[PDB]
């Protein structure tokens, strides 16, 4: 029997696991430590959950290598590896509302958009990378051959071993489910630390692995702070590899840490400033619709957000005009509620950064057309924001807001060469977006962009099949799609001569 | 025209660059400072060779961005860029006789052995990746459709851009050349760190890129420290990859370098303590050949050589007799002279450690067979040694000799398990071998072995097609074959609605 | 509501719809013709089946064109084509002990290996064919480039369109799911002929796929006869591809049959003479067990079937000693009986095939060491058979008896190319196996054997990730694995100038 | 020595092999019969040329089953076959301008294109697929373990061996080229059958395989009759795979020869009808200009010349008063002369076709606005035809012309569903093209055309990775890229239990 804390709210009846995963079964933290996780509605607690220490971290890496090492998953079939995956989703599935409303609880995040996306494609991860286990392939070689004998040479696809993952808050459920699904399909067991301000959904994960009859040990999960668990997990000797999702600052610490320990395996998916390029010739309210989409989806919290618009001289006032008219439609309100559209930051700190960066927005000449500020209401709202005159060399043309913050310059008429040269001029490459109707802009600008995926006449368009991967100090490595299953496999090059 | 320095031995007269090679020119290092380089055989000075400074690099780099940016590099067909690979293939075997002598004297690689390994790896090695060029391919992805929308989901593989390749010392030409070859596959430039003690075919291989009208900037090579050259490699904001051979320790500082600059990919190929498991129903008489050849290739100077021999308690005895029989027959000499089967070891530092290595084996206990010492000759002749009686606890059963030592230890007839155990009770996992007629034990022995490469039957049996690579603190990525590919290029994901 | 047979059998009440499936509609054939279905364990009818029409053939197609081209099937997502085929294996799955029940009264299978194999094996294809849908992906390739314009050449894999698919009797669900499944999967419609004397599971099967939620049209079933409905579909103008799998000469017929029509696509699974190898040096007492089960699994009544075993002189008499006494112990009864471990014949007429094919083998002076006869009781049972000294002009030496018969000649101690040349002098190459603990051997064997598949140290190891076809007059194509979709689907290019 | 015919044109002496190759050797037919090979721009005999009998197949057969069985070719590395071939397309590179002029000579082929096209393109084509042989790799495949036992299931990519391969006349060399490269690529041995018509770079490619070290029997060429030589090859037992490219007709009956003799494996390259759909807001100009080459390319002898304009109402007048100005500069004359740009047709039976096309053209209703004769000179010139007003139900609007004649239909602005049902009505399948500004029309009319090739904004853009084949009745199978390999490649499932 598990400890929930129990909560009547959306209609449900909500059980949330509060304690470590450890081993198959919750428990405790080292010297029963808790710690308070916030409701961005109301600033409320909505419950203690555990602070994982060290030597948690120790017992977790434990279980994951035993689990590996002689637990049935490192001896069941590809194939039954990968029904036990279709049947995780399935469960999750089963409790796609309670996750949903879980994740609106934790994280602010809008309940009909969670049951769409942070849950939704979560279960479509899962059930993408079950369908991988037994896809998995190795190759047959034609090597030179040793005369007058013969050789054969294959390679094994092998999984890499016991695996931690650390991840952000913006999609706690989602971000998790990612990597853990690829980590899991490629046969290794893992240790999730989820970041310190959202842990529920992670540990109501928990909870269905053990309904879908994941053997004890493969998943482990501990909240807590990445300094502590975090930090552990990358320097621990028994662990091989790391995937990370975060801030570049952080990324470059975890890529540190792996090379001094054992030089563990990593992948790094990190921050974003991604241009979004907006020609005249477009569909102009098309353009408005997909253009907010691309800065406001999720309240901003959003890695591949275009932070960053330009916008073609001969449309700006117009374009900005009718952004300006959409926004004050928008519905800022509690994540649970049907009407709401715009939900809370997801804490409280990230909501004060957000003022601050448009303080300095103000502050170094950019307009200020709209937002702005704290919503004044209970939780951490923050206001739809929309920036214009902003030059290439302003903070808020180079920072990361990670918030509900438009940004908008203008390139001349004619101009292509120009404006990409500014959208490329970032040490950031996560993403990026380009609206024409016209062919030979739209692919000639998806060439020219430095970034890991270029969204044409869409953005936030995603898919499980997809793979999502930065360039340059956006880090590097693939989640989703085939190419996120090498990070999490090894290839064993296997000669024979007869 | 370019200075060389002439030599008339093994019926040529050498050509040899020994300047920094820059943007298609050879150029002296900042304040003109030079080096020697040590021949092997006999101790002497062969040349003064240019020695790259912090200036350099950064030129280097320079000269790398502008041919990767604006050069005709980037802008030819990939096909076109296969043929000027394919081209460059031709004249390094149209100067063969000369990379191999020039290895000779700057390696102690034996002539022959040069001729075959050394160079003509490294010419299959360009041809095999000139192969890449145009069929290197992205995919088209069934991604959810946003209906009443459609959805087209492409990937592009793109060059990483800049790299930076950092290649240690035991085949000079054939480790840049593994390297070089994917990297300009994919389309990249690349800015070459050979080993400071072993200069000299990289240069020369430098000046058959003019010959084959590489354009210039696309290779640039850079003799000089690690510590300056090799670390401002692992710096430079510039640099975008980094591929790195040698030790482990090295290793991990140039994946730190990588970390806090900016992020840079690495790929590492690192130490190795390779098991070889030879089983009393292998054939003996070709367990012996294959056996010896697993430690003394090249000297021992061999990542992949077998580190220790677990020999089934049955045939040890006999197995002893045979290779000392057979270690007798060797011939010790000039690796120009063509009867010579063992040449000298690499530098003078490097015999200094292989004897230190032996002391501490005797001292520990272990049995000396034969061996151990420098011969008594001029330059760095190291006698081929054979171990007995080692234990599972020693420093010769877990430290990497790099050198022609063979390290032999008992395991009990029948005991498959146990002797796996023991092979894979390290830190490293490069290689591995196993030597047995059934079928059963080769298969169950290739599955449970740590190690990226398992040779069943044979040993150092490498191919240009066959990807190369360690597990654990052997480093990650691999060299050769397709999978090499993976660490030059990058992945573009471009998602259009229509 | 759907009319069925209702039989209380095997602790079930069986409902079995008997009528063309056209159209997600069962329906009487035109003139309401019928034929029977005749019950192998006593002969008796189990029920009166729809007798399909030309006409019915025509509708059926112009349901499956309308499904493809303006139905659902046509407009879903990959992903959700392949939530449909999962869901149709759950309802296989559910519904197990009934489809391995109507498969013992229609086909004879023991039910305790319809249940493992005939269903469970189609349960796992449609599981897996279901994973790749959205796992299909094309190609982006760098083609030279129109300077100074810019080419993007892309691939788009499609469906093919309608198909046919035409089956025999062995293991009629299982035959009818491998290629169904890897049909559907590539998000082509289908109609299926099952074999005229097995049509039940088929029927079954269709109710299952309106269970499942499959579109009308989708699937469409028409039992009745090759040469009015097979033939028919190979000529019809609007089916586009047709998936075969019987008889070489049936095979012949029908691939002329598509070029004369539309050269419509063919896929051609034909017969086997598949010769099994036998070393000395093997595990005697496993080669008897594996032996036995490659001649007599499923009644013999199996493609893959060895059909000539070839034993080394020193173990030969040893061998048939051990099969004599092992076939002493089988069980031969009611497939519902559950020591069955033979069951009987699939139909009568190929009961007294068998019969006359011993008789043949008598004649021409082969030994019958046992079986050779029906067996005396109700139904159509044929003795487990053993012939040897068989010689290679003979008759049983070249034809494939398609029943339990094992075919066995020695081969001269240390021989192995004069064996192998025997092995290969047949115009089948559809499957083999080695029985051997010599790696040299086994992998010796393996490269020179003219089969698609090859079997080492077992048989009949099949698995729906591993491709399955013959090579020479065996056919072409695969069923199973990655490689089957290659027969489903067709590749566009498409090339841009932008 | 071999003997030639010899001729002094172009600047050049030629030296054209006239006999059969067989077995590495030129040789005269059985009974030394001959027939004659006509020059088409005067109509005058250029020599006599062996004309291969029965007996003589069945020797080139013997030679190249000999070759593929015991030579030299079945026993090397696949890496020393690419470079085989490489050498093979270093020879043609060598001999380039006198086998463009010789392809001038026997096909008519304006000579600056056969250099950069007959010729240059067959080059890239043996480079390309070189560069294949030692990266045809198979796979490793996780199937399910048969406890408690182990399995491991790879596949071996084998040749087919023995294969026919028979070609038009309309590019002489390079369809030999495009089949033969990826035939010999992937380790088969060949016999072709050029076009009776068209013999003569066929039979020097023949003695440059000499040239390049081919070993004997690998390469068999047996100029004659389909009727005769190209039968007996369909029919041969000994031949597994035939590769063709012709008439839907004639592919319809090699099938059916391959059904009725051993199943041999056929891949079919046979008619087109191609539709290229012209939109308003296209590039007016540059569609001209593409329009114009889509179908005066080579004279019309192209297989995916477009056969059809769909050009939009409102730019329909104009676009065809440009084509026709266009039209008028085309300078007809003999292929040698610089200045030419349409060369005659390639024999008198096809410009009798031609001739009788246009004829029905006009009977039938459309409007001829220019050409539809046979040019007033000595050879087989065809003038530049432009039909417009050509109507959905008319003759020319559905059969193929293999001639320089473009067929103009109108579409009603706006349309697009109508004029790509319009566009769809054939039971061809080979090419097709779109020019559009706009991205959304581009993408979607390239999903819905059903060819298998489709061209955006260009046409006739082939290239050697980018695989060419029709849907429907133009057939199945690619050649060029690496699709092309699996018509000649077959792959063998080896699984172990151990
Ligand atoms: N590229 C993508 O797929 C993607 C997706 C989502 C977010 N992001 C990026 O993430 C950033 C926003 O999240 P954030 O600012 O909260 O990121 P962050 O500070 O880098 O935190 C990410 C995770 O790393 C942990 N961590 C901190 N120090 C660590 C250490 N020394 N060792 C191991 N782990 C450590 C954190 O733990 P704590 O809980 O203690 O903070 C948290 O769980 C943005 O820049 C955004 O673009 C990127």
């Amino acid at each position: 029997v598990i400890n929930y804390v129990e909560k009547a709210v959306n209609k449900l009846t909500l059980q949330m696991p509060y304690q470590l995963f450890i081993g198959g079964e919750f428990v405790d933290a080292e010297g029963s430590k808790t710690y308070n996780t916030i409701n961005p509605t109301d600033g409320s607690v909505i419950c203690q959950v555990s602070l994982a220490q060290v030597s948690d971290v120790d017992k977790a890496v434990a279980a994951a290598k035993e689990a590996f090492e002689n637990g049935l998953w490192g001896k069941i079939n590809a194939r039954d590896r990968g029904r036990l995956l279709y049947r995780l989703a399935d469960v999750m599935e089963q409790h796609q509302e309670e996750l949903a409303t879980i994740e609106a609880l934790d994280a602010g995040a809008v309940y009909t958009l969670a049951l769409k996306t942070h849950v939704g494609m979560s279960i479509q991860t899962f059930r993408y990378f079950a369908g991988w286990c037994d896809k998995i392939q190795g190759a047959t070689i034609p090597i030179n051959q040793a005369r007058p004998n013969r050789n054969l040479t294959l390679t094994k696809k092998e999984p890499v071993g016991v695996c931690g993952i650390v991840i952000p808050w913006n999609y706690p459920l989602m971000m998790l489910s990612w990597k853990t699904a690829a980590c899991l399909a490629a046969g290794n067991t893992v240790v999730i630390k989820p970041a310190q301000v959202t842990p529920l959904t992670a540990l109501k994960f928990a909870e269905l692995t053990l309904k879908a009859g994941i053997p004890k040990g493969v998943v482990n999960i501990l909240p807590g702070s990445g300094s502590l668990v975090g930090q552990r997990l990358s320097d621990h000797p028994d662990v091989r590899k790391i995937g990370f999702t975060g801030s570049t600052e952080v990324g470059k610490h975890i890529m540190k840490s792996c090379a001094l320990s054992n030089v563990k395996k990593v992948s790094l998916e990190l921050g974003g400033k991604s241009p979004l390029i907006i020609f005249a010739d477009c569909d102009l309210n098309k353009a408005v619709q997909m253009g907010m989409s691309s800065v406001f989806f999720n309240k901003g919290e959003n890695a591949i957000a275009a932070g960053r618009l330009f916008v073609e001289e001969s449309i700006h006032n117009q374009f900005v005009q009718k952004v300006v008219e959409e926004v004050e439609k928008m519905k800022i309100g509690n994540p649970l509620e049907r009407d709401t559209n715009h939900g809370p930051q997801n804490h409280e700190a990230h909501l004060r950064k957000l003022v601050e960066y448009c303080q300095r927005g103000v502050k170094e000449g950019a307009t200020l057309v709209c937002g702005g500020n704290q919503v004044p209401r209970p939780g951490f709202f923050f206001q739809p924001t929309v920036f214009t005159d902003v030059e290439d060399h302003m903070y808020i043309a180079k920072e990361e807001s990670f918030g509900p913050i438009m940004i908008i310059s203008r390139f001349a008429d004619g101009d292509v060469d120009a404006v990409l040269s500014r959208a490329n001029a970032t040490e950031f490459g996560l993403a990026s977006g380009v609206f024409t109707r016209d062919i030979n802009k739209a692919l000639y600008v998806s060439d020219k962009l430095q970034a890991g995926t270029v969204f044409i006449n869409t953005y936030n368009k995603t898919d499980v099949a997809a793979p999502f991967g930065g360039f340059k100090q956006s880090g590097f490595g693939k989640d989703l799609g085939e190419a996120a299953l090498n990070e999490y496999l090894r290839i064993k090059t296997v000669t024979f001569e007869y």
